[PDB]
């Protein structure tokens, strides 16, 4: 049969940014690259998750 459903969604895109490192942030930020991360005094790396998101 096969069936084509391609549905899009409308979800509201909450992403706080300036995402700070949780015990460093006052005082430290938290090194936001377009691609990931860090903090620079523990150590601290994130990377920026894709968001796979269906549409
Ligand atoms: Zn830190």
């Amino acid at each position: 049969m096969q069936k084509r459903e391609l549905y899009e969604i409308a979800d509201g895109k909450l992403v706080r940014k300036h995402r700070f490192c949780p015990r460093c942030g006052p005082g430290v930020f938290l090194a936001e690259h377009a691609d990931r991360y860090s903090c620079g005094r523990c150590g601290y790396t994130e990377f920026k998750k894709a968001k796979k998101s269906k549409s």
